[PDB]
């Protein structure tokens, strides 16, 4: 349902934001 | 309703972030 | 009611995001 | 109530957001 | 319960981008 | 059930915001 939904664009969002993170780390070194 | 409402915010949030995600190494 | 108003604030921040994601392809071309 | 609390912390988020794309901006001129 | 839970990771968010607000600000 | 698994993403999104402003900090 809905509740399911909105965890499942929540999980998304994190794995973009964990991408976003990734590069920044490669920046730094 | 509301609860959907917000699923398609979160959804659209999600898509900015792909978008910010990908420029940034292009930029980098 | 507050469901509407966690809607409203997440559409807020979706458009803020927008804005970040349109100056970053800007600064990238 | 616990509905309000998570509506005023996505406003401080927003704000955030907004400084963040404010900066994107001052940085592109 | 879990929905205090959710307005505490919220509060936790917000600060963080603080932090990357601030930074932003000092890198530029 | 499903309000602990967005407190969970809700936590992991923390986690990577986190991550993101440690390495700034260092950039």
């Amino acid at each position: 349902g809905e509740l399911k939904a909105i965890a499942q664009e929540l999980k998304a969002i994190a794995k973009e934001l964990k991408a976003i993170a990734y590069e920044c780390k490669a920046i730094a070194q």
